[PDB]
């Protein structure tokens, strides 16, 4: 009928999720759940409160994210899956490229964040 | 390490391996409803999966891990995902991003999202 409605959703999500994400972090926490999870540079964090308090915590001041590529897909236990990769601009540091992943799960009529890996690409020396 | 690590570096190694041996043979790490997406361009199944990765056009390929992260999930999936580099024959090194979803199934893991993209300069 056009665009599958895991295209619909992922989008929808990846834009509103860098909006907030972008302008005031501290609002981070709707989108998570108890049981999510967070891996940020390698490092593990289990639980909403524990993925927000060390979101609010980053030392950027301004942060700007720039979607390069983004893609869908619909999981068997029928989540959605994504895949983005991007710049960020934060400060007056470099730009850097990045890539993250969210699994995205429906509750309560709604679309939540259960699992979020962000690994930021370095440059080779 | 944790359990989900142990599981999702094996199932690395395995798919590195197959993609830079034999690739023809990578069907056994896909279920029949397995979905690629691959640079943006879909292939659903397995054999749309097989025959589009059996026919990329270099002879030799080898990849390198730069970094792998892991992790479970509710449902008792794995979620892997890499950063490395490739390079194939004689073309200059190219940078890549690969994610996959792995799910337990007649009691072994196998894959059933691949996602694929090259990085750009």
């Amino acid at each position: 009928g056009d665009k599958p409605i895991w295209e619909q959703i992922g989008s929808s999500f990846i834009q509103h999720y860098y909006q907030l994400f972008d302008n005031d972090r501290t609002q981070l926490g709707a989108i998570y759940i108890d049981a999510s999870c967070l891996t940020w540079e390698g490092q593990q964090f289990q639980g909403k409160a524990a993925i927000v308090e060390k979101l609010s915590s980053l030392p950027f001041q301004k942060i700007q994210h720039s979607i390069t590529a983004q893609d869908h897909q619909p999981t068997p236990d029928s989540c959605i899956i994504s895949m983005v990769v991007g710049q960020l601009k934060a400060d007056e540091d470099p730009i850097m490229g990045f890539h993250q992943m969210f699994l995205l799960k429906n509750i309560n009529d709604a679309w939540v964040c259960t699992n979020d890996m962000f690994r930021l690409a370095l440059h080779n020396f």
